[PDB]
C-alpha cells in the first residue's frame, strides 16, 4: 500500500466543498435516530402520566408531534446532501485518475511493457483496480461518518437518560455479538466446503463434452450420467448439514435476545418502582444502546475497503510516477529538408533487455538504396522482426549507429522520423471509432475529398458506399464485424494517406484468401512505386517482382542478389535451399403475473412430487416462527403499558408474568427455528440434484451438429449447467420461506390490532403505502445507490483496452495524444448521467423519510384524540400502535424480493429450453430393424453427396462409392490430407448424409437403431483422448462386462503390457490432468487396446502418427497388423509407402474417387495415374 491521505491527490477547489457538505450531512443524518428515540420517550412519558388530566394531554402531545415534522425535515435536507455530494465527488476524481493514468501508460517505452510490467496487467488495472479506488472514497467513506455518528450518539442518549440501565445493556451486547459471530464462521466454513465438491463434480461435464466424439463411439453416455449422479451425493450430504447449522445458528440468536430482554425489562421495572426513572425512558435506553452497538459492527465493511483499495492504488501510482528516463522524444533535435530515403545499417549488434546475455545480430550491415524494393529472406528461426523494431527507435542498438542520408537518428526528431515512415502491421489494428477517424490517424489535416481519394486506391471506396451510413459506421463491436479482407484495405488506406518514403510493409501472409488477394495485391502495387520501401516477403509473387533480396545469416548477410542471382546457384543456393520447405507447411495445414411465469413455475413445481413431506413440515413450522415475532413486539408493548400503573404491588405481579413468557417462547424460537431452515434446505437440495441430472441426459441425446455451433462450447455447457440451477435455488427455494413467514407475521399483527381498538387500526393501515415505501429505501441504503459501477464505464474502457495492447501501432503514427482525446469523450456521458442520478437518489430518499415521520404524527395525535372522548385508554392505544408498526418490517421486507423473482424467470427459461429441444435422430428409436448377431461386415458407402450442416459453402464429397468386402482391408490413401475424415464421421451417424443411403450387410443404416449398431463398430481417434481415471478402467471403458482375464489378454496383443508392468503403481496408474503425466508417444497403444475389447467386426482406423519415437513405431505396426486381421477395416492412410500390404486401395481426388482395384493392379496399367507417381516422389 501507499498511504492514506494520498488517495485524494486529484482534488480541485470544487470537491473540497462537496466533501464538507457531504460530511456535515452524513454526520447530522447519523444523529437522527438516537434523537428520535429521545423525542419518542418524551412523547409517551407525557401521554400516560396525564390519565386524570385530559386537556393537558392534548396540549403536550400536540407539542411533541411538531418536533417530528422537524426531525423529518432535518433528515430530508441531510440525506439529500449525503448521497449526492459523495457519489458526485467520487466520480470527478476517479475519472481524472483514469485519464492521467492512460495518458502516461501509452507514453512509456516498450521496454517497460516487457520486463517491469506485463501488457496483460496495465489493461487489467483500469477494469477493477481503478474502481476499488472510486468505491473507497465515493460511498464507503460516507457510510463511515454515518455509522460513527450513530455509534457515538447512541451511548450519549442512553447514558444521559438512565446511567443505571445503560450499563446492563453494555454488559449484555457482547453476549449477543459472540453468538452472532460464531454463527457466521460456523456457516461460512461449510458454505465454502460445499462449493468445492460442487466444482469438482463440474469437471465431469467438462471432460465429457470435450470427448463427445469418443463418448458415443464406445457408447457410454449411460456411464457418464451414473458417474455424474453419484458424484453429486457427496456434495448433497455437505449441504444437508449447512441447513442444520443455519437453523441452530439463527435459533441461538433468538434464544439470547429473548432471554436478555427478560432481564432488562425486569430491571427497568425495578427502577420505575423506586422513583429513579420515568416509564418511557426505560425503552428508549435499551434501544438507544443496542443501536449504538449494532452500528459499530456495520462500520467493518466500510473499513475493509480502505485497506483493499490502498494496496490496489499503489499499482496505479507506479505507472503515473514512472520516470521519463525512458528515452522520450528529444525536443532539441534537427530536421533535414531533402529526405529521399537512404536507410542503411553499419555494424549493428542488438540484444533484448529482457535477457542481456544472448545476441540476435552480430556485425549486421545493410545497404538499402533509394527508390527500390529490396526484400528479406531468413524465415522463422532467426526472428527477422528486429529490423522493423529498430528503425522506428522502438529499442536502441548496443553499438553501431543507424544511418539516414548521412545523419544518425540519435539526434533527429522522433516525431518527425516516425512521421516519414509508414508501418503496415501483419495483423490489422483498428480502434473502436468511426471509419472517418480510423483512416484519419495517418495525417490529421486532410479534408473529406482526400480521405475517399486515398481510400479508393486500396479498393476500399468501392464498398464503403454500400455501408448503411457511409463513412460513419462505428467499427468494433458495432460495425457488423467487417471482413478480414477489408481490415487490411482500410489499414493500407491509412498508410497511403500519410504518403511516407521509408515504407515498411510487413508480411501479412497469414490467412488472406486467394479471392481478396487479386485486389489487395493490386492496391499494394500502386503504393510501392517510386519510394524507398523495404518489403518482408513470404509470397513468391512479391519476391519475383521485387528487386535484389538480402540473405540473413543469423547475425549478418552473406550476399545480396536478385532471384536469378541466387536461384542459379543450385546446391549452394542457400536462398533456394530455404525456399523449398517454405511452401510445404501451407497445403498440409488445411408480465410475471400469470402471463409469463404461470406455466414455467408450475411446470417446475410439478416434478417435485415425491418431496412434499418436507414441504408442509417446514411450512407448518414456518408460520409458528413468524407468529413468535409478533408475540414479542406485543409483550414489549404490553410491559410499557404497565409501567404507568399507580399500583406498585400489582405491577410486580404483571412484569413477573411477562418475564416468564419471554423465557417460555425463547425455547420455542430455538426449536421451531430449526424445523424452518432445515426442512427448506432438504427441498432445495433435492430440487437441484433432480434438475441437474435432467439437463445432462438431455444434452447427451442431441445430434453431433449441436456441439459445434460455437454456443455449445466446452465451457459454455459446464457454466450453463452450474449457474442455471444454483440460481434457481438461491432465488426461488430460499424465498418461499420468507413469503410464508412474513404473512403469518402480518395476519397476527393485523388481527391483534383490531381486537383491542379498530378505529386507530384504520388510520394505521391507510398509511401503510407511505411506510413500506420508506422502509424499502432504508433497506436499500446499506447496499448503496451507485449500482452498475462496472457496466457504466464499459464503452470507453474497451477503447483503452485496445490502445495499450497495440501500443506500437499507436506510437508508430504519433497518435498517442488523440487516443486520449477520444477516451475523454467516451467518459463524459457517465459524468452528466451520474450527476443526475445522485439527485434523484437524494430527493426521492428525503421525501420518503419526511413522510415516514409525518405518519407517526397522524398516529400518536389521533390516538390522543380518541382518549379525550373515552373511546380507549393508554393501555389500548399503545399496544395497537407498536404491534402494528412491527408489521411494517413484514410486507416491507417481503417486497424487497422483487429482484429475486425476475431473474428466476430467465433461469427457468434457459433450463426449460434444454428439456424440450427435439433431437435430429433418436438414439433409442423403437420399431427399427433388429441387428443380426455376428454380421458379415459388408460396409457399402456409395452416393455420399454431402456437406456439413454448419455451413454448406464447400461441398465435402461428390458421389463417391466405396466397397469393402466382408473380411478384408481397404485404405483411403490420397494427397491433401485432413480432408478424408468425413467418412469415419458418417459411418457412425454423426452427420446425416445429404443425398444417399449408407447400408451395412445389405441393410441400410437408417432402419437400424442408432445404439443397437454401435455395439459392433469401433474406431480409433486421430489423437487419443484419455479420461482422467486409472489405466484399468480406461481400457475397460470400451466393452461392457470387461472381465480381468479378457482385459489382461486384450492389453497383451498390443505391445504395451511390459511397458506398463514396470510402473510402481501397477496397473492403476491414474492417468489424467493431475496424475502421472505419461509420454505422448505411447498413448496410441491404450486406445488400440480399448478398441480391441469391443470384438468389433468393423474396425475403422483413423491414424497411427504422432509416434516420433522410432522404437515405438515397430510396436505400433505390430499392433496394426493384428488390427487388420480377420475383420473389415477402413484405414485412413496418412502415411508413406509403408501401406504396401493393403488389399484394396483407393484415392480421394477433391471429393472424387478415380481408381479402384488393388495395389499391384494399378501399377501395371496406370503410368500417368497419381497413385503410381506418388510411389517414388512422396
Amino acid at each position: 500500500g501507499v498511504a492514506f491521505k494520498e488517495l485524494f491527490r486529484f482534488a480541485d477547489g470544487l470537491d473540497y466543498v462537496l466533501m464538507g457538505i457531504g460530511s456535515v450531512g452524513a454526520f447530522v443524518h447519523g444523529c437522527s435516530l438516537p434523537l428520535f428515540l429521545r423525542f419518542f420517550a418524551d412523547l409517551v412519558n407525557s401521554f400516560g402520566s396525564n390519565s386524570n388530566n385530559v386537556e393537558k394531554m392534548m396540549e403536550e402531545v400536540l407539542k411533541y408531534a411538531l418536533y417530528f415534522l422537524v426531525v423529518g425535515a432535518a433528515i430530508w435536507a441531510s440525506s439529500w446532501a449525503e448521497i449526492s455530494c459523495w457519489m458526485w465527488s467520487g466520480e470527478r476524481q476517479t475519472t481524472k485518475m483514469r485519464i492521467k493514468y492512460l495518458e502516461a501508460a501509452l507514453n512509456q517505452d516498450i521496454q517497460f511493457f516487457d520486463t517491469e510490467v506485463r501488457t496483460s496487467d496495465v489493461v487489467f488495472a483500469i477494469n477493477t483496480d481503478a474502481v476499488m479506488v472510486q468505491d473507497a472514497i465515493s460511498e464507503k467513506l460516507g457510510n463511515f461518518i454515518h455509522y460513527m455518528a450513530t455509534f457515538v450518539s447512541g451511548f450519549i442518549v442512553g447514558f444521559t437518560a438512565v446511567w443505571q440501565l445503560a450499563l446492563v445493556t453494555l454488559a449484555v451486547v457482547p453476549l449477543i455479538a459472540v453468538i452472532g459471530g460464531i454463527h457466521t464462521t460456523t456457516l461460512s466454513k461449510l458454505s465454502n466446503k460445499s462449493q468445492e465438491s460442487l466444482s469438482q463434480a463440474g469437471n465431469i461435464v467438462e471432460q465429457t463434452v470435450v470427448q463427445i466424439r469418443v463418448v458415443m463411439a464406445f457408447v457410454g453416455e449411460s456411464r457418464a450420467s451414473q458417474a455424474y449422479s453419484s458424484a453429486l451425493k457427496i456434495a448433497q450430504k455437505l449441504g444437508y448439514k449447512t441447513g442444520l447449522a443455519k437453523g441452530m445458528g439463527l435459533g441461538a440468536t433468538y434464544f439470547v435476545v429473548f432471554c436478555c430482554y427478560a432481564l432488562l425489562l425486569w430491571y427497568g421495572g425495578y427502577l420505575v418502582r423506586h422513583h429513579l426513572t420515568n416509564g418511557g425512558l426505560a425503552i428508549a435506553t435499551m434501544f438507544a444502546v443496542m443501536i449504538g452497538g449494532l452500528a459499530l459492527g456495520q462500520s467493518a465493511p466500510s473499513m475493509a475497503a480502505f485497506a483493499k483499495a490502498k494496496v490496489a492504488a499503489a499499482k496505479i501510482f507506479r505507472i503515473i510516477d514512472h520516470k521519463p528516463t525512458i528515452e522520450r522524444n528529444s525536443e532539441s533535435g534537427v530536421e533535414l529538408d531533402s529526405v529521399t530515403g537512404l536507410v542503411e545499417l553499419k555494424n549493428v549488434d542488438f540484444s533484448y533487455p529482457s535477457r542481456p546475455d544472448v545476441k540476435i545480430l552480430n556485425n549486421f550491415c545493410l545497404s538499402v538504396p533509394a527508390g527500390k524494393t529490396i526484400a528479406l529472406v531468413g524465415s522463422s528461426g532467426s526472428g527477422k522482426s528486429t529490423v522493423v523494431s529498430l528503425i522506428e527507435r522502438f529499442y536502441d542498438p548496443n553499438s553501431g549507429q543507424v544511418l539516414l542520408d548521412g545523419q544518425d537518428l540519435k539526434t533527429l526528431k522522433l516525431r518527425w522520423l516516425r512521421q516519414q515512415i509508414g508501418l503496415v502491421s501483419q495483423e490489422p489494428a483498428l480502434f473502436a471509432t468511426s471509419i472517418k477517424e480510423n483512416i484519419l490517424l495517418g495525417r490529421p489535416d486532410a479534408d473529406q475529398v482526400e480521405i475517399e481519394e486515398a481510400a479508393r486506391v486500396a479498393n476500399a471506396h468501392s464498398f464503403i458506399i454500400k455501408l448503411p451510413d457511409g463513412f460513419d459506421t462505428q467499427v468494433g463491436e458495432r460495425g457488423l464485424q467487417l471482413s478480414g479482407g477489408q481490415k487490411q484495405r482500410i489499414a493500407i488506406a491509412r498508410a497511403m494517406l500519410k504518403n511516407p518514403a521509408i515504407l515498411l510493409l510487413d508480411e501479412a501472409t497469414s490467412a488472406l484468401d486467394s479471392e481478396s488477394e487479386k485486389l489487395v495485391q493490386e492496391a499494394l502495387d500502386r503504393f510501392m512505386i517510386g519510394r524507398t520501401t523495404l518489403i518482408i516477403a513470404h509470397r513468391l509473387s512479391t519476391i519475383r517482382k521485387a528487386d535484389l533480396v538480402a540473405v540473413l545469416q543469423q547475425g549478418s548477410v552473406s550476399e545480396i542478389g536478385t532471384h536469378d542471382e541466387l536461384f542459379s546457384k543450385g546446391e549452394n543456393g542457400v536462398y533456394a535451399k530455404l525456399i523449398k520447405m517454405q511452401e510445404a507447411a501451407h497445403e498440409t495445414a488445411m408480465k410475471l403475473a400469470f402471463k409469463d411465469q404461470a406455466n414455467s413455475f408450475w411446470r417446475l413445481a410439478k416434478m417435485n412430487s415425491p418431496e412434499w413431506k418436507y414441504a408442509l413440515l417446514g411450512s407448518v413450522g414456518s408460520v409458528i416462527c413468524g407468529s413468535l415475532s409478533a408475540f414479542f413486539a406485543y409483550v414489549l408493548s404490553a410491559v410499557l403499558s404497565v409501567y404507568y400503573n399507580p399500583d406498585h404491588e400489582y405491577m410486580i405481579k404483571q412484569i413477573d408474568k411477562y418475564c416468564y413468557l419471554l423465557i417460555g417462547l425463547s425455547s420455542a424460537a430455538l426449536v421451531f427455528n430449526t424445523l424452518q431452515h432445515s426442512f427448506w434446505d432438504i427441498v432445495g437440495e433435492n430440487l437441484t440434484k433432480r434438475v441437474r441430472e435432467k439437463m445432462l441426459s438431455a444434452v447427451l441425446k442431441n445430434e453431433m451438429a449441436w456441439f459445434d455451433q460455437e454456443e455449445n462450447e466446452s465451457a459454455r455447457i459446464a457454466a450453463r449447467l452450474a449457474l442455471d440451477a444454483n440460481n434457481v435455488r438461491s432465488a426461488i427455494g430460499d424465498r418461499i420461506s420468507v413469503i410464508v413467514q412474513n404473512t403469518a407475521l402480518m395476519l397476527v399483527a393485523c388481527t391483534a390490532g383490531f381486537v383491542l381498538q379498530w378505529r386507530l387500526a384504520l388510520v394505521l393501515v391507510a398509511v401503510f403505502p407511505v411506510v413500506v415505501a420508506a422502509t424499502v429505501l432504508q433497506k436499500m441504503f446499506m447496499t448503496g445507490f451507485s449500482g452498475d459501477l462496472e457496466a457504466a464505464h464499459a464503452k470507453g474502457t474497451q477503447l483503452a483496452g485496445e490502445a495499450i495492447a497495440n501500443v506500437r501501432t499507436v506510437a508508430a503514427f504519433n497518435s498517442e495524444a488523440k487516443i486520449v482525446r477520444l477516451y475523454t469523450a467516451n467518459l463524459e456521458p457517465p459524468l452528466k448521467r451520474c450527476f443526475w442520478k445522485g439527485q434523484i437518489a437524494g430527493s426521492g430518499y428525503g421525501v420518503a423519510q419526511f413522510c415516514l415521520y409525518a405518519s407517526y404524527a397522524l398516529g400518536l395525535w389521533y390516538a390522543s384524540w380518541l382518549v379525550k372522548h373515552g373511546i380507549s385508554d393508554f393501555s389500548k392505544t399503545i399496544r395497537v400502535f407498536m404491534v402494528l408498526m412491527v408489521s411494517a418490517n413484514g410486507a416491507a421486507e417481503t417486497l424487497t424480493l422483487a429482484p429475486d423473482f425476475i431473474k428466476g424467470g430467465q433461469a427457468m427459461r434457459s433450463v426449460f429450453e434444454l428439456l424440450d429441444r427435439k433431437t435430429e435422430i433418436e438414439p433409442d428409436d423403437p420399431d427399427t430393424t433388429p441387428v443380426p448377431d455376428r454380421l458379415r461386415g459388408e460396409v457399402e458407402l456409395k452416393h455420399i453427396d454431402f456437406s456439413y450442416p454448419s455451413r454448406p459453402d464447400i461441398q465435402i464429397f461428390r458421389d463417391l462409392s466405396l466397397r469393402a468386402r466382408a473380411g478384408k482391408t481397404l485404405a483411403l490413401v490420397g494427397p491433401s490430407g485432413c480432408g478424408k475424415s468425413s467418412v469415419i464421421s458418417l459411418i457412425q451417424r454423426f452427420y446425416e448424409p445429404s443425398s444417399g443411403r449408407v447400408m451395412i450387410d445389405g441393410k441400410d443404416i437408417r432402419k437400424y437403431n442408432l445404439k443397437a449398431i454401435r455395439k459392433h463398430i469401433a474406431i480409433v481417434p486421430q489423437e487419443p483422448c484419455l479420461f482422467g481415471t486409472t489405466i484399468y478402467e480406461n481400457i475397460a471403458y470400451g466393452h461392457e462386462c470387461a472381465t480381468e482375464a479378457e482385459i489382461i489378454q486384450a492389453a497383451t496383443l498390443a505391445s504395451a503390457h511390459k511397458f506398463i508392468s514396470a510402473l510402481p503403481e501397477g496397473y492403476k496408474t491414474y492417468v489424467g490432468e493431475r496424475g502421472v503425466q505419461l509420454s505422448g508417444g505411447q498413448k496410441q497403444r491404450i486406445a488400440i487396446a480399448r478398441a480391441l475389447v469391443r470384438k468389433a467386426e468393423i474396425m475403422l482406423l483413423d491414424e497411427a502418427t504422432s509416434a516420433l519415437d522410432a522404437e515405438s513405431e515397430r510396436s505400433v505396426q505390430e499392433a496394426l497388423d493384428q488390427a487388420c486381421s480377420g475383420r473389415t477395416s477402413i484405414v485412413v492412410a496418412h502415411r508413406l509407402s509403408t501401406i504396401r500390404n493393403a488389399h484394396v486401395i483407393a484415392v480421394i481426388d477433391d471429393g472424387k474417387v478415380a481408381e479402384q482395384g488393388s495395389h499391384s493392379h494399378l501399377l501395371k496399367n496406370h503410368p500417368d495415374g497419381i497413385y503410381a507417381r506418388m510411389i517414388q516422389l512422396q
